[PDB]
């Protein structure tokens, strides 16, 4: 059981490179339209407060260069939703699969398909953290790549790259131009709410740990939700609705271990610690896996 | 730091599905060879210990059932090397990539695509191990998914996948159909030798904390390297080749810190333990970062 991510090849073949003057970032090319971050269009002067209305009507068509691969496309449009500029072009893409933007939920995963200059390097998967950041692996030229989930043949957009925060930890917006958390693409340091631990998805990964023939952390005691929710709020971690109890029923049936008592023993883990014993691998416990990663790959 | 695959749409393009009776399994296409494990020649009643020579020679062109999606390619030759069959079609694959096949070192990391009747379901990085399994997530389905790592758009297929081990690791073949191991496909549980700490790679991630600063394990003293090898493996870990002295190269070229003396930082690391202390916010050492995933991630 390890974190998988969903092939690339359908995101690959949507990935060019945006030119802008000076600087330089990736793109997403779907049907007749490219979309990628707005401050591709600013300055080094600029990019510490930029008004981009004012910025964007006093370019061209003519300003940005569109390059898949060796060909160049010829831009005939621009505008801006929020935070993303949208390239039109003279050519449809032809490996465009049939896709659609949404905006993910805290504790919800996708896949990252890193680029730098219009050209993919590497893919793994991230969580969208409660604190609406993410911890990505990201270097100077990958803003423009993009997340997304897979689901039967269709590409689910959900996540393009924008910043890194001084403490290491990522920044983004949803496709349609909207930052998930506090965050603004002006060259500025800038702090993340306090970060807080996806209990469902640690329910989850103890539950992956059990099919994969690992218990040493059962006990034999229950407890009520509200009462695990007591500890766990202690702890920092989110609270554990209905709704999660469910969702976790499929893992839940296939082991024979009941939710609540999944949870005393996840509240034993915290009030005690792990004793220097591991969880598949680790020495902490994981939260960057849903209910739904766990079943999809071990069945 | 994250564990990152490298983008799976080349090898995407090349995953079809072979078919000999009812057992079904993945086959890599590449130009107009299809290569697969030769086991799915075998009925149930012949796995335990088959005669691939005898099996072979009663199967004709016609028993080959090879298929991109649901579209059929008309098999025109067969023939087996060591444990792959090498499937002749009438199609050259127009998605082939640049490749070479390659056989890996212990050590070494690669891309795995996990494919089920011939479509992707996902992509992760695994190290082959110094007993010469690796750390896999496969189910029933996914022999022959195949992996790779690719250098500068040419694909370096490394691996194909035939077993799981009772302790739940993998093993596989090259796409030579040599084993890696003392392995064979044949159902029975095998058991791999005694593993081992991969030393190059707890190097690669003692020169990746000193590039992001955290370098208190640094130390006034060197070793020679017989020295640093008698002293690894009373500690379990495996003995330094001339060739991962030089592919630290970059890394010690990068840091300053030559590789004797990064030795003798660990070998002190082995003697007297962590002491509570972590590095790179970890108190257990990564062994599964390559050199080359070092520069990776931080250039
Ligand atoms: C003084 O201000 C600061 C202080 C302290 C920390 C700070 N952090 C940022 C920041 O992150 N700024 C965004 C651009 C703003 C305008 C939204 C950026 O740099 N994004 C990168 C991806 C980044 C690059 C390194 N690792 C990534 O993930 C692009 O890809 C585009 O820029 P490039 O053309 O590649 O250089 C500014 C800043
Ligand atoms: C009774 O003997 C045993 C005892 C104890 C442990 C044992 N383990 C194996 C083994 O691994 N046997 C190969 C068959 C070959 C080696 C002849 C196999 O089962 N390979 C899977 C991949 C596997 C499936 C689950 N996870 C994977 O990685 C295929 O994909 C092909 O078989 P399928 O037709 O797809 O089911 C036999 C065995």
């Amino acid at each position: 059981f390890r974190k998988m991510a969903f092939p690339s090849g359908k995101v690959e073949g949507c990935m060019v490179q945006v030119t802008c003057g000076t600087t330089t970032l990736n793109g997403l090319w779907l049907d007749d339209v490219v979309y990628c971050p707005r401050h591709v269009i600013c300055t080094s002067e600029d990019i510490l407060n930029p008004n981009y209305e004012d910025l964007l009507i006093r370019k061209s068509n003519h300003n940005f260069l569109v390059q898949a691969g060796n060909v160049q496309l010829r831009v005939i449009g621009h505008s801006m939703q929020n935070c993303v500029l949208k390239l039109k072009v003279d050519t449809a893409n032809p490996k465009t699969p049939k896709y659609k933007f949404v905006r993910i939920q805290p504790g919800q995963t996708f896949s990252v398909l890193a680029c730098y200059n219009g050209s993919p390097s590497g893919v793994y998967q991230c969580a969208m953290r409660p604190n609406f950041t993410i911890k990505g692996s990201f270097l100077n030229g990958s803003c423009g790549s993009v997340g997304f989930n897979i689901d039967y043949d269709c590409v689910s957009f959900c996540y393009m790259h924008h910043m890194e925060l001084p403490t290491g930890v990522h920044a983004g917006t949803d496709l349609e131009g909207n930052f998930y958390g506090p965050f603004v693409d002006r060259q500025t340091a800038q702090a993340a709410g306090t970060d807080t631990t996806i209990t469902v998805n640690v329910l989850a990964w103890l539950y992956a740990a059990v099919i994969n023939g690992d218990r040493w952390f059962l006990n034999r005691f229950t407890t009520t939700l509200n009462d695990f929710n007591l500890v766990a709020m202690k702890y920092n971690y989110e609270p554990l609705t209905q709704d999660h109890v469910d969702i976790l029923g499929p893992l839940s049936a296939q082991t024979g271990i009941a939710v609540l008592d999944m949870c005393a023993s996840l509240k034993e883990l915290l009030q005690n610690g792990m004793n220097g014993r591991t969880i598949l691998g680790s020495a902490l416990l994981e939260d960057e896996f849903t209910p739904f990663d766990v079943v999809r790959q071990c069945s």
